[PDB]
């Protein structure tokens, strides 16, 4: 009767931050309770650790009070059969909610809507007699969102909160031999939801592994592994503290051995009994074993050397009771004289933020996706990962241990939507709920060498509980620095200045919580700490503008030790249209209101882990080989701290305007932090016109655990020589003829005709034989389809006037009509010259003037000169160029300039000057929110169908007009228009991306000059 | 000195609950709720995290909590050797003036020697000294000579004020002063409840 | 039904250091709720802060499970009239224990003896309708040793621990005009007693 829903639900433990668990067992590092120690040493399956993953029974309810009493005793008939782990939103039982800062529930702590979607999970399963005759059988829920009560065979077992750490209950007194039934009631909302306001999809359910674990009643209850070192890391001591539960007897002993492969490195044995620690003595139920290790192989992201520690609990006559084990990484993390050191060397953090997200499975993680993520990170020169913003699936720490990534392990506390952010974290009544999210994280993950920094959470202001839990970590685990960004990124609760979206040079002096220039921040009086941005370079849509500005600063300033990009993956989810074709959805696409629309997609990769163009810009700026060139001598500098270049060649190409002249390979032999000089063989020196370019790639000839053979890890380019063309063009056999109507200037030469409209003043049409070439005239364009960074948080409902898109719209940029001022024709000796002048106006104000000359000569070549004025007091325009819709649709695009991938003025360092030839499909970037895309800059020649354009321009070319892209909110609703839209710009504004809620394009990349000039030639082939 | 209601003296070791994160909730409410009630009283000059409970990580957490929420008062705590990371004052109990008692882990140095240990910056104020159990306070003069000579010796608190004797009545209802065991309580520590400068009725010793 | 001793005592909240209070209000400096600024300036008595000190009804029990359900609905005939505040050991109901270091109970945290002396305190008292028509009426327990459950008019209000700091509960929705009855069940031992091992009389 005390097990009835009526009694258990009436206490309302999910609306009370004083009750975060009932009858829950203590946290600890991962256990398998092996009963053979060779099994433990090789990490083979334990037959004492069963999985309960698979088909469970599930039934949804609008509120826990709606659940019938019958569900404890017996399976509900209208229930469904369902795979666990899962998020019940991903099965369609209610909507996932995407909201950023605003809580998805009324802010009224600690209370929760009476409308509280409840997930009723049931499982009927078998248990051997062996597990009930001796020992302790427990159940382990690795992740339950957001709180739950647990029944077993109709009797009540316990209650748990915190959605991203494992909850364990003792089931021994509840299970019978044979058939048993678990009953798990999961609540979407609980008082814990107030500390779980991360900017992510809000889902729920049993979304991580469920397991049964058998241990003997006399058991290893906890174990801690530390590694001390001497000054030069030539000697280490491994200290291993082992705690036990159950009856202490004098015959009990512990052995801990250290293996590296099948070599035993050290071993020690002791009975239980610790040092005297205070006046009452010591821990009779603990022992610490110290093993010596001479010349230990050290752990790093560059070389993840692992040992394995085996902890045997046995009797003195040798009988094994049980064994536990963990991977060991010999590494030291200290902050010394303002620098974060790993093994005595200052790290430079090539980091990213990574959520647990899958476009199909939601927040359920799998080995294949974790490994795919770690490979893609390591292949793009990433060093480290921030668990934003909760403890991860346990397997993640093991994969970073072995593949080699530095992990920031972050507590599951975010109170972003509270006003002020400080509200709960400064309140002592929330210290208990917060302490268990911090302490239980450390208890579980404190043996992973991949974990180098503890984080107290994300965006929860700065409360006195932060200071309390900061000191708790320092006391319990000095091994690792503690960091936290909240309350101005330099509070007393952080060892590291960890700002989010601090800019390189410009201050953002917000009251109470300013973001100083990261360079200025370091020099503030009394400030001694390193600075590592917890989040920088917001990669929402077409972004990572100015990425190179950060990395130049990181390399120049010792105490700037890098940062973590926001973020790794688009939090897109999959929906199916009427035919069952999938499309990527975002905020509001599930009926979820209110919602924050595109803001869930901030990744360097799409949800299917296809890279965005920004990923290579990251790969290039984060590379571990820096280059200089003086003469034909290359200085290679290694930014590796621990390894030589023992898997690296340097390939080199010399090419003249795309044409390769000379090649070669040189072996790379650079010490960590060292230099190697390479003299190149006599390079080609042609008197030919054009730019001579040297290109070097670094190539890993041998496969790694994380890369294939021939993987490219770094590159650089230099212009060697240029020879200006001085040869006169070949004369023509014919003079182009001008025909003058009242309405048009038309020009004929051979099979070619050019039509100029004298009312509009534009090139209206062009003929090669009978075949017309244009569907839309060639007109100036001063606008682009707004990028996420141009929109910011502006919406139709609540406009932000300071966003770029709004300043443009308010100034009439997007609705400005061209007014023809001048349209004249002249006949010269060898050519016809059309001169034009338009003014673009909006409600009486002249925004732009464009003066052109079109010069069509005997060779069938149209030379266009453009001279634009921009009013000093209108907002600086998005671009300055022309655009037309071509009739042609060709299958290939061929250009000489920066590529091969999409590149913009403040994001073109990774791009390389060469001849690029791609399919037209690859000239469009399928951002889920459509915008301006697919630009390539610094291009001298563009070829498409019969057309050639030469000059010095930036272009994009697609089946999608800037107008369609602007007016369309998802990529899956775009339709190919007739023909091909071509944007050729003399000048194009930066894309920004330091953040995406305020203007972030830096002045040097704004079009503020006032007068602009550019020159094209349009050609037939 | 406003002291939190935390003492875990009988644990083995004294550290057992105060170093356990599962007891940090119970312990934080006894520290935080004290500060919230008594923070406005000028007579309170120093907060104390409790008494004789070893030195656990929960002590370091709650030390920093008080510093953050009330910087106007130092924090002291004697547990775990009187000079832990959770005390702004060296507050030993029964540290002698000239003689060292070098107990393992938790030594009671000479108060004069204690000041000059390498890296030791803090004042020293004995949270308890001169145990006043019956005929005692021998050598009390030796403390005050040392207190006056040494600037960083800033005194102490005598243990203690009142005999904790209770009145009992015999078969005919005569009152008499009772101590440990006089109520059938077993086990007990007999006389050791009477440590006062004054008798329970406030008569001076 | 979920106010019965059977249900509330079932949870054994005194043997669980994850539950040190239920429905207890936040702590704060001393309040009097003066409705005249001169009274507050001169620290004179406040008509909005009354004492419930005086003659209460009390009954001793060897264990909380020995307390009859009767006691929440109705005063026990077997009970005695006793003055509050008081320690029930000073009235002769059981022995005060003097132990220095060794705990007076078996060291087995967070558990305490099944034989756990419980004091059942009740008081019948009047509340003027003035207090219930507007505003918040709370009860303040400046000190209760070791832990307690509180009933008002048979309905359960909350639970509290820490023997040396005030426990306050909102009683506004529990009180009726005229005669009201508080039922206070005080446990000698609780998980809180593990943190209350001061060398003094227990
Ligand atoms: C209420 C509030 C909070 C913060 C935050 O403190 C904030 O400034 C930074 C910020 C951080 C995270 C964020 O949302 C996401 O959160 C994710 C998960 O954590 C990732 O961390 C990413 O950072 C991110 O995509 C959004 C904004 C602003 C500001 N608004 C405006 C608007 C206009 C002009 C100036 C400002 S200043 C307001
Ligand atoms: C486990 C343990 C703790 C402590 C303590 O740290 C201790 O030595 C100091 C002590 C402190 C208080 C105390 O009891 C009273 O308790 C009161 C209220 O709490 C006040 O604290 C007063 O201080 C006090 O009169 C009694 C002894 C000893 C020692 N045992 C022995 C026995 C023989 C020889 C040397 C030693 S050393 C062991
Ligand atoms: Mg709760
Ligand atoms: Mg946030
Ligand atoms: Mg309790
Ligand atoms: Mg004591
Ligand atoms: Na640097
Ligand atoms: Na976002
Ligand atoms: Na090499
Ligand atoms: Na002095
Ligand atoms: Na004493």
């Amino acid at each position: 009767i005390t097990d009835s829903l009526a009694v258990v639900l009436q206490r309302r433990d999910w609306e009370n931050p004083g009750v975060t668990q009932l009858n829950r067992l203590a946290a600890h590092p991962p256990f398998a309770s092996w009963r053979n120690s060779e099994e433990a040493r090789t990490d083979r399956p334990s037959q004492q650790l069963r999985s309960l993953n698979g088909e469970w029974r599930f039934a949804w309810f609008p509120a826990p009070e709606a659940v019938p009493e019958s569900w404890l005793e017996c399976d509900l008939p209208e229930a469904d059969t369902v795979v666990v782990p899962s998020n019940w939103q991903m099965h369609g039982y209610d909507a996932p909610i995407y909201t950023n800062v605003t809580y998805p529930i009324t802010v009224n702590p600690p209370f929760v809507p009476t409308e509280n979607p409840t997930g009723c999970y049931s499982l009927t399963f078998n248990v051997d007699e062996s597990w009930l005759q001796e020992g302790q059988t427990r159940i382990i829920f690795d992740g339950v969102n957001s709180a739950f009560h647990l029944w077993c065979n109709g009797r009540w077992v316990g209650y748990g909160q915190d959605s991203r750490l494992p909850s364990e209950f003792d089931l021994s007194a509840f299970l019978r031999a044979g058939e048993n039934r678990l009953a798990v009631m999961v609540l979407r909302w609980s008082d814990g939801s107030y500390l779980e306001d991360q900017d992510m999809w809000r889902m729920s359910g049993i979304f991580r592994d469920v397991s049964l674990l058998h241990k003997p009643t006399t058991q290893i209850s906890d174990f801690h592994v530390a590694t001390r070192f001497n000054d030069d890391f030539s000697r280490a001591v491994l200290e291993a503290e082992v705690q036990m539960c159950g009856e202490l007897r004098d015959y009990l002993r512990v052995t801990v051995s250290l293996w590296q492969g099948e070599t035993q490195v050290a071993s020690g044995t002791a009975p239980f009994g610790g040092e005297i620690i205070d006046e009452r003595g010591g821990y009779a139920d603990r022992v610490t074993l110290r093993l010596n290790v001479e010349n230990p192989k050290l752990w790093s992201a560059e070389i993840p050397n692992l040992y394995r520690a085996v902890v045997e609990l046995h009797t003195a006559d040798g009988t094994l009771i049980e064994a536990e084990a963990c991977d060991v990484g010999f590494r030291e993390v200290r902050i010394e004289n303002g620098l974060l050191l790993l093994n005595g060397k200052p790290l430079l953090i090539r980091g990213v933020n990574r959520h647990e997200h899958h476009p199909l499975h939601g927040q359920v993680m799998d080995e294949q996706t974790m490994v795919q993520d770690i490979l893609l990170m390591k292949q793009n020169n990433f060093n480290a990962v921030r668990c934003s913003h909760y403890p991860n699936h346990p397997l993640w720490y093991t994969l970073c241990d072995r593949y080699g990534l530095y992990v920031v392990d972050e507590a599951n506390i975010e109170t972003h939507g509270m006003v002020p952010m400080n509200r709960l974290t400064d309140d002592p009544r929330w210290l208990p709920a917060m302490s268990e999210r911090v302490t239980r994280m450390v208890q579980r993950d404190r043996n992973h060498p991949s974990v180098i920094i503890w984080s107290l959470g994300n965006e929860s202001g700065h409360g006195a509980n932060h200071d309390a839990l900061y000191r708790w970590i320092k006391s319990v685990d000095p091994s690792r620095p503690v960091q936290y960004e909240g309350g101005g990124a330099d509070t007393t609760a952080t060892d590291i200045i960890c700002p989010m979206y601090a800019r390189v040079d410009e201050d953002q002096p917000f009251p109470a919580v300013p973001k100083w220039s990261i360079k200025k921040w370091l020099s503030l009086p009394g400030e001694t700490r390193p600075l590592i941005l917890c989040q920088y370079a917001h990669a929402m849509g077409n972004s990572l503008g100015g990425f190179a500005k950060y990395w130049q600063a990181f390399r120049q300033y010792p105490r700037l030790q890098g940062g973590f990009v926001w973020d790794w993956v688009d939090q897109s989810l999959i929906k199916y249209d009427e035919n069952g074709n999938p499309w990527s959805a975002y905020g509001g696409d599930f009926g979820d209101t209110p919602n924050d629309r595109q803001f869930c997609m901030n990744g360097l990769v799409f949800a299917d882990r296809t890279p965005h163009p920004a990923l290579t810009e990251a790969k290039h700026q984060q590379q571990f080989f820096q280059f200089r060139l003086s003469g034909q001598t290359i200085e290679v500098t290694s930014e590796y701290l621990f390894r030589h270049s023992d898997n690296e060649l340097l390939h080199w190409m010399v090419a003249l305007d795309g044409k390769p002249l000379a090649s070669g390979e040189v072996p790379l032999d650079v010490a960590p932090q060292g230099k190697q000089l390479i003299e190149l063989p006599e390079l080609p020196q042609p008197e030919s016109a054009g730019q001579l370019w040297l290109t070097v790639r670094v190539v890993q000839p041998n496969a790694t655990a994380w890369s294939e053979a021939g993987h490219i890890s770094a590159w650089q380019q230099w212009r060697l020589a240029e020879n200006l063309s001085v040869t006169l063009p070949a004369a023509s056999h014919a003079i182009p003829h001008l025909t003058t109507s009242e309405m048009d200037f038309c020009i004929e030469l051979g099979n070619k005709r050019w039509q100029f409209n004298r009312q509009s003043g534009f090139l209206s049409q062009m003929w090669i034989g009978d075949k017309k070439q244009l569907l839309t005239p060639l007109r100036d364009q001063f606008t682009r389809a707004p990028l996420d960074n141009d929109i910011g948080v502006s919406e139709a409902t609540r406009i932000d006037p300071n966003a770029w898109v709004e300043r443009w719209k308010a100034a009439g940029h997007y609705q400005a009509e061209a007014a023809l001022l001048q349209c004249t024709a002249d006949t010269l000796a060898d050519a016809v010259l059309i001169t034009t002048a338009h003014a673009w106006q909006h409600q009486g104000k002249t925004l732009f003037i464009s003066r052109k000359t079109y010069r069509i000569d005997g060779s069938g070549q149209m030379a266009i000169t453009v001279d634009v004025e921009v009013a000093s007091d209108t907002p600086h325009p998005a671009r300055i160029g022309l655009n037309c819709q071509l009739a042609q649709v060709a299958e290939r695009v061929n250009w000489l300039g920066l590529g091969p991938q999409e590149n913009y003025p403040d994001r073109l360092t990774a791009a390389c000057f060469d001849r690029w030839d791609l399919p037209l499909s690859d000239m469009y970037t399928p951002y889920v929110f459509p915008s301006e895309n697919g630009l390539r800059c610094g291009t001298r020649e563009l070829n498409y169908g019969p057309h050639q354009w030469r000059g010095d321009f930036q272009f994009n070319i697609s089946r999608y007009s800037q107008q369609q892209l602007m007016e369309t909110s998802h990529r899956h609703l775009l339709h190919a228009e007739e023909g091909t839209w071509l944007n050729i710009d003399g000048f194009h504004m930066g894309i920004g991306g330091d953040d995406s809620w305020s203007p972030s394009v830096s002045a040097e990349f704004q079009l503020s000059a006032g007068r602009y000039h550019y020159q094209l030639v349009w050609c037939q082939k």
